[PDB]
């Protein structure tokens, strides 16, 4: 299943969907995996999240060229931390249009990230304002509320059973939500449940720091945020 391509790993999840995985030695935590997505929509490719670094992100684009060989129309990144936004400059160097929550772009400089070119804004109910996500094809973008960070967003893939929780969701047997340094501890639990309710038919939950899991990942995350 897994395909090793340099120091990255790619796994097909559905006919038009792949998970990209990249690793960063975080002193004190080991070599930490981070997952994002690659989606083919007809004659173009859409990317969810960068890798940790520009070099790794360029390797994602090289893998796309080899395995899909269609242009990358856009990328959307799911919050202003390095695992999701660390490779922005590589996307820009490649000419790819980039999108993030407006709040992620606001936070990017202080978090050490390069901002995306375009800002997404969200309705009161959490769904992206459609004019801010033009030409997103099957990507359905949802702001569940503050949790892992104030800016975290999530993405469903229409035509599949897949929803991507990014760093908000941990798998059903995880033991910790992380260090919570940037987390909204008051609202985290509600935000996790809101993600599940926004994508109620998704049976494959993809997330940044666990392999894909069933919907049990959402309720386990939500219970731990209760603490
Ligand atoms: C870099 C990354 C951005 S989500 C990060 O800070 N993490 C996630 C990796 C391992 C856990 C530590 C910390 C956390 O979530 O507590
Ligand atoms: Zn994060
Ligand atoms: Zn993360």
């Amino acid at each position: 299943g897994d395909q090793r391509f340099g120091d990255l790993v790619f796994r097909q999840l559905a006919p038009n969907v792949w998970q990209h995985t990249s690793y960063l030695d975080m002193p004190g935590f080991g070599a930490v995996a981070s997952n994002g997505l690659i989606v083919r929509d007809g004659g173009r490719v859409l990317v969810v999240d960068t890798a940790w670094t520009d070099d790794q992100t360029a390797q994602i684009l090289n893998w796309i060229k080899q395995e899909i060989n269609l242009p990358v129309a856009l990328a959307v990144v799911t919050h202003a931390h390095q695992d999701k936004m660390g490779g922005m400059d590589a996307l820009h160097a490649a000419g790819i249009a980039t999108y993030a929550n407006a709040l992620s772009n606001q936070l990017a400089p202080q978090e050490g990230m390069v901002a995306a070119q375009h800002s997404l804004t969200f309705a009161a109910n959490g769904w992206v304002e459609p004019a801010t996500a033009p030409n997103f094809g099957p990507l359905k973008v949802f702001y569940p509320g503050p949790g892992h960070t104030s800016d975290n967003i999530t993405v469903g893939i229409d035509g599949t059973d897949i929803a991507f929780g990014g760093c908000l969701i941990k798998d059903s047997k995880a033991k910790s939500l992380g260090n919570l340094g940037d987390a909204d501890t008051e609202h985290y639990a509600a935000s996790a449940r809101a993600f599940g309710a926004a994508f109620p038919k998704a049976s494959m939950i993809v997330m940044s720091h666990s392999a894909p899991d069933s919907r049990a990942a959402i309720t386990h995350t939500a219970r731990m945020a209760d603490k």
